[PDB]
């Protein structure tokens, strides 16, 4: 009665690692172009990664040796995995300055795109995220840890986890349904394999209060599972947009992320729409905040702001709605300025999630205190 | 009160050819084959079409023929335009993927994942106006565009739409946005003229429109350069426009290029056919129905039924019906809205709901929830 | 004093794994559709092979399924080879009916281009061809042949050859130099190695009779070659036109052979020309014989015909030239009736030269006495 | 008497259209980086061009800016035409390839291989005729097309000619073919007047066209589709048109997309140079010259001097003078012709042997080689 379900997946999973290797390339420009506009879609198949899209940058990078190094950490270095960083290739299809100071203030610059953008935030867990989300999250991470540090050696990236929570009037009550299916070597079989992600995958994750009998399990639940990656499967950036947001507890504008520079609002305005919920939430001005934010191009200022506190607000949402829009800068190069977001720091957001990582900037309740006695609270 | 947004893009939008041309060649491969497992990833930039994926099928198909003719329908048939069906490249890197079950209806899920539906009787067609009118207004400009009305815009465009909610209730219409392609003959100025007068104001109802409604008609200026060039699409990259324009949430899965057998599109198709009916049947303005799947078992891992207290019966009571009159299994939903026939290239653009000659949009189950549930 | 010089490359060069990806697929669109037009240009590169052109034709093939299965023949199945047949990607370029009975006697159908083709004949070997090209080739040949049959399972597909014969008033002298450069393993070095071509590669083929203490040999002269095939190094179809006919002894019209059927004057006419060289030849006519033909797009008549005999004819050349013209059918669709065709035959001719193995129904000479008591001898 | 035939093609035969590209690219590495190796290899299919290879320098270089601006020059530049320099696809696959000799003229051969120079007193270029005026036609073709005499014709073109010897002696033209690209605006009969009067006639002598000489001005009809699309290709598939049109031997070794270290494109430019200058110093009326080189050797394999009885002194002397007077080492003949400069886009179209501004093709030596020999 009263479910919710929310899936993840692992960093070896072809649509992350289209996600990794696009991000992985526009931290490199950033490094050099901090300004610089980057539109990175990546494709990969089997044998096979795609590098295209348009950049405007100074700096000049390489793009089959940041896409060789990308596959190579995520662990695909010989073909009986089914992918080899070292043999696979690399095209490119990367055009230049698309033929597009305009204003005396660069934070009164007009948005890039239209759009509509999500941010989500609730005191379930102790970095104000859903917990379906955040425990799957930390499932597929642990599959990886597991098997990068050779506790588990015959684990293979790819990999996918699912949680369902049962809910009883916003108190999480347990977990009903624990999925996870992960790649594997031939020096297993499937039963040591049910166990042994039993005993070093779910158990250090999942807290024993939570699972009881009736909780249904399903590990490898169609058995072998050799085969995965590129092999055989198409990896798209931008195909697991609610994996790197809430896991479907919250709502999507739409827009991916990874490959994006800091001026692209699909990004930007995303984390900063979570740095506001998140604020909120810290402040103690609701149990769940969602807020929606939305552009049209050449505009500045957001076309809509909403704020949704589903009944938690500690003060009436008229008053919140405010508070948003003098605490924060939403503006698309104010988002900027207020995250300091003109850093190589994307990479590691392209895989197990891009919120409830405290260490970034979008992450920080810097303004909770402030948002709490602007609202006169305490 | 409240402010809601939601967008749309045309069928000339890179993304959208890229689910078009997924679509188009799954069409084509359903009317051979009705049960042909396909996963059609298509990508589309400056002068070439990429169709990729796994497929397997008994169907021989001509991808460049497919592909050809649908950019071709779209409208890129000239250089002019950035883009032409005749001489652009077009690419292949499809492969075949590498009789359990008495029952065909008993299959077990093919992918785990989750499922979102939604339906509020905000509109005519029991879907959210953000997004309704979204398209309605992208829709217009290819509808202006092809029969001559306006030669002179171009395949490429999009739209968004601000609506104010006064605690559910529409009071009208914040912000227009419509960005087209066009060709060089026309200047800004007449070009916001006529699509305010043959797109926006035939679109959007004048009871919605004030003095004080934003328009955003070309905002930067020309628009030449559009569609694959300058730009890049990706199929499965517009899944929040697909469905209902963020009002509903989303699982996180693409429905072009996919087959029925694949959860991520059949799933939320049956979860719009359930909250279509349960709201077209009185039992509440607004519901949202979230199925999730284990791989490998039949039955939905969760059915959860959001009505956001509008439920005018009990909410226990509405779950019920859902599990009596709808059948979610993934195997079970393909034959309770007829799924295996060529008819998802007609989805792929403009919205896969909203529009009533779908079979997950037939309301032929309302009658029936409401007598089993009262009046 | 007067040497000449000669060249040729194994199965597992990346030039020879396009040219036979190309054959590959004539031969299974001819197995189903003989009458088929087919222009199939491969491209290979590190992890990835792109098949391309334009094919007209009723059969349906599986380009990916022939592609692996023609890489995994000639030997990549690792990644540890540089190459993966298993795990490569396999892209499609191929163009169907490019818009183009007409001729009442099929026979008399025009050339479908222009274009000159040569063919040649040597009574120096068995086989009727230049020793040069002949070792070379039978080197490399011999390589894949111990590489194959596990007597130096050391071996990797990519290797070049080259000889250099040294001649005397056209008097095969010796051999002056040997040229063997083999992609091996780590289970060999490279004074071992050097040692193992000499025992098992060189020796069974090069007559001892003309090797001397002069014959400079140069095996791996670069040292260690582990890295080779596709991986770092493209591959084209027709960009080994020289190797597939005569080593340069000969000279060349420009078209390639492999990819195209047998209504593409490139391949047809040249196998022809070969046909009729050889039964000159073989019929005594001549020691050494040299034949161009050429063609004009719409004209089933070649546009010029030359018969050199490079002083060696034992008839006058003026004769042979009009003999040429009346034993042999050198029209288009002429020659396709003339050495049948329109079969599957031509995988097998992508590799180790397409004349000099008596099979071939361009190498068979059974016009030879028909020629020799035409022309009046015996 | 016999008959020899050659073909040429003009900048926007497919396969040229590569070499272009591969060159292109070659000399804006070269412009920044002279002793960049570089191994470009094109493939050019409708709507787009792969650019692959292995490169190693230190020149920062726009693949795309360059493919686009080579097929602009060439003419493509329309959907009408079948291929547009702004709009189609630009892929690159390019790799980097994974300080031994005191002097740097010691070094030894990148790679085996066989190569042959060529010189014949028939024409003023000494080159044979056949192939020299079968390059004039097409060059000839795209002449009055860029001028705008004839507007009508497009990029693609093919020549070729037959001439009739007499034992060594040019007696005539027996057979020329000309095909070229048009668009629909002409009809057959005047394409075939306006070649013949402004590509044909002010190309051929007339001592060579008697009323024997066989003329096919596009002999199939329209052509209309050409370029990239119906067709396709790649670099190095035209190495007996960019050399002597098959009137000499051939290693096998492509030219275009190979910087100067490359033997397969330096050591055929050396053999080349000493040709010419041979036949220039009045040392023989034809020759061929046969250089073989080992991989890791820097001195030639083999030297071969074939002079076809036309040797006016005697043999052992020419291969004595090409010795002294030629260094043909890899990076000797390098620095012999001056050939680290970017020089190599001029010559991937319309022949690499012919046009005097080439360094390869200076008779500096002739009279050297001539006073060396006795008169
Ligand atoms: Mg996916
Ligand atoms: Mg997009
Ligand atoms: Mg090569
Ligand atoms: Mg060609």
């Amino acid at each position: 009665k009263h479910l919710f379900t929310s899936e993840s997946v692992s960093e070896g999973h072809p649509d992350k690692i289209a996600d990794q290797i696009s991000d992985a390339v526009l931290d490199a420009i950033l490094e050099q172009d901090p300004k610089a506009r980057v539109a990175c879609e990546t494709y990969v198949k089997t044998g096979m990664v795609l590098v295209g899209g348009e950049i405007t940058t100074s700096a000049w990078v390489d793009i089959e040796e940041i896409t060789r190094n990308t596959v190579r950490e995520i662990g695909y270095v010989h073909s009986d995995m089914g992918f080899d960083a070292n043999s696979c290739a690399v095209l490119s299809a990367i055009g230049k300055q698309s033929p597009d100071v305009d204003r005396a203030d660069p934070l009164e610059q007009g948005a890039g795109d239209q759009g509509l953008m999500f941010g989500y935030a609730t005191n379930e867990t102790d970095v104000l995220m859903p917990a379906p989300i955040t425990y799957a999250h930390r499932l597929v991470q642990r599959q990886a840890e597991v098997r990068k540090n050779g506790t588990l050696p015959w684990l293979r990236p790819d990999a996918k986890s699912q949680v369902t929570f049962q809910y009883d009037d916003g108190k999480i009550v347990g977990i009903d349904a624990v999925v996870l299916s992960t790649q594997h070597s031939e020096e297993i079989d499937q039963k040591s394999l049910q166990e042994a992600v039993m005993e070093e995958i779910i158990k250090p994750i999942l807290p024993a209060e939570w699972l009881t009998s009736a909780t249904k399990f399903f590990i490898n639940p169609t058995g072998r599972f050799v085969i995965g990656g590129p092999m055989g499967d198409c990896g798209l950036t931008g195909r697991k947009i609610i994996v790197d947001t809430y896991g479907g507890m919250a709502r999507h504008g739409g827009g991916a992320f990874s490959g994006k520079d800091p001026s692209k609002v699909d990004r930007s305005a995303a984390y900063a729409a979570r740095y506001v919920a998140k604020n909120i939430v810290a402040a103690g001005l609701a149990d769940r905040c969602e807020i929606q934010v939305s552009y049209a191009i050449g505009v500045a200022e957001p076309t809509s702001i909403m704020v949704e506190t589903f009944g938690t607000e500690k003060v009436p949402s008229e008053q919140l709605t405010l508070l948003v829009r003098e605490f924060f800068d939403l503006r698309p190069y104010g988002l900027i300025q207020m995250l300091d977001l003109l850093h190589p720091i994307y990479k590691e957001t392209a895989a197990y999630g891009h919120f409830g990582r405290e260490h970034f900037p979008w992450e920080k309740t810097d303004k909770a205190q402030l948002l709490r006695d602007a609202a006169g609270l305490k």
